[PDB]
RNA sequence: GGUAUGGUGGAAGCGGUGAAGGGAAACCGAGUUAACCCGCCUAAGCC
């Protein structure tokens, strides 16, 4: 599902992103709320940790990102961000809904999506 | 009348790879599951 490389800071920059949006806003966090959170366009950022076996249970939400239009990212562990979304475990896959402070950040990480491609 | 299988107070397992628990399902999306000691409140159900 990994379909581009990211730089494990910049990853870091998204993770304080997720931190930010959680606090100051609302975001989903695991495959099945973040999923139904592109599904229903709520979503204005994916977060993805690539650290998941099966690799199968994340893998149909990447091409829906660009699916849908919705920017994506890679995270090195899925536990540091289930910690980052606030969970006391690892989520493979988290979506920011609600950015609140985090909003123009998010913008800016995001087009780095945008240059990612190719 | 009495009696915790209900509850209050005190010195290891399932779980966002979706637990319990509601719900016909859809759907919810974060914590649940503790007979262990005494000493309190309660009486369904029981003698």
């Amino acid at each position: 599902y990994v379909k581009f490389e990211v730089p494990k800071e910049l990853a870091e920059k998204a993770l304080q992103a997720v931190e930010i949006a959680r606090d100051t806003g609302k975001i989903r966090k695991g495959t099945n709320e973040t999923t139904k959170a592109v599904e229903r366009g709520q979503a204005k950022l994916v977060i993805i940790a690539e650290d998941v076996d099966p690799e199968e249970i994340v893998a149909h939400l990447p091409p829906l990102c660009e699916e849908k239009e919705i920017p994506y990212i890679y995270v090195p562990s899925k536990k540091e961000l289930g910690a980052a979304a606030g969970i006391e475990v690892a989520a493979a896959s988290v979506a920011i809904i609600e950015p609140g402070k985090a909003r123009d950040l998010v913008e800016e990480i995001a087009m780095k999506v945008r240059e990612l491609m190719k």
